[PDB]
């Protein structure tokens, strides 16, 4: 994978949660994803599915526009999904 790439990646629900930790609060248009995975949650569709891991950013979520969407909204928006998680994340730069 490069950096600042897109790519999407489709995942299938297995504890009724697509397992994603996300924080971050509120924006104001300046970040494209508006999000940034600081921790994961390993009971679901994560530390056993794997695939996801951390450094990477939500953006799209089954056609969520995270252009200001909230802490609370993408979040709940993440487990709120349905059969299928199409969303499109990118790779976070993370310098520090």
């Amino acid at each position: 994978p490069k950096p600042g790439d897109i790519f999407e990646v489709e995942l299938a629900k297995n504890d009724n949660s697509l397992g994603i930790s996300v924080t971050g609060g509120v924006n104001t248009s300046v970040r494209h994803g508006g999000i940034y995975v600081k921790a994961v949650i390993p009971q679901g569709a994560a530390e056993s599915d794997g695939r996801i891991h951390k450094g990477d950013r939500v953006l799209a979520v089954n056609g969520v526009s995270l252009e200001g969407a909230t802490h609370k909204q993408a979040v709940e928006t993440l487990r709120n999904t349905g059969q299928v998680v199409h969303l499109l994340l990118e790779k976070g730069q993370s310098p520090t």
